[PDB]
């Protein structure tokens, strides 16, 4: 999975295309926040002000595992 270019896809409208905030909070930091298993319930399921179901499966665990090293 290429896990950057899903995240330019899919989550940039509300994040910032550098990820650093826009609508929504930044996530550029994530992991030093959020393990990697409460990123990936983050985004099955949403959180708050944030629907669920914008990514999925195998491509959810790569953006998760991706964002989840980023301090
Ligand atoms: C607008 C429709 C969103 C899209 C598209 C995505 N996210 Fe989001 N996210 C959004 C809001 C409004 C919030 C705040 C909810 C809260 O109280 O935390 C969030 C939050 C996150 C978080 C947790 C907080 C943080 O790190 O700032 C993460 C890790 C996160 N969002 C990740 C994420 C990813 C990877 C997305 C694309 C697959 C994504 N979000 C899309 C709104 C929206």
């Amino acid at each position: 999975v290429d896990a950057e270019a899903v995240v330019q896809q899919k989550c940039i409208s509300c994040h910032g295309g550098d990820l650093t905030g826009a609508s929504a909070p930044a996530i550029d930091k994530a992991g030093a926040n959020y393990s990697e298993e409460e990123i990936l319930d983050i985004i099955l399921n949403g959180q708050g002000g944030m629907p669920g179901g914008i990514a999925k499966g195998a491509e959810a665990e790569a953006v998760a595992a991706w964002l989840a090293e980023k301090k």
